Order: structure tokens, then C-alpha cells, then sequence
């Protein structure tokens, strides 16, 4: 198994000024990890639930 491309993008908190609990795939550790998203200016390596992250990035 290899993850899709967006799971390999670096975590991006972005440029806005708020906080939203999120998950990203740290592909070098093959784990879905929590992070705080600012609310805009992110990238595609962001998921609302750890399950959605595992489904897309691990194929679970």
C-alpha cells in the first residue's frame, strides 16, 4: 500500500486566526495525527475525523 498524494503534503495550519481540531497524515510515520487548523489557507492533508484520515490515507 501507498497513500494518495494529498496524504503526503506537509501539515498546513494556514493563515487565518481561529482554531479547528483536525487530523493530518504524517506519511513518514504512517499515522493520522491531530492538529489545529486555523480555518483557511490549508492544503488537502486535513481531515475532520481520524477515521476519514485512516480511510483515505491508509485505505482502511
Amino acid at each position: 500500500w501507498q497513500p494518495p498524494w494529498y496524504c503526503k503534503e506537509p501539515v498546513r495550519i494556514g493563515s487565518c486566526k481561529k482554531q479547528f481540531s483536525s487530523f493530518y497524515f504524517k506519511w513518514t510515520a504512517k499515522k493520522c495525527l491531530p492538529f489545529l487548523f486555523s480555518g483557511c489557507g490549508g492544503n488537502a492533508n486535513r481531515f475532520q475525523t481520524i477515521g476519514e484520515c485512516r480511510k483515505k490515507c491508509l485505505g482502511k
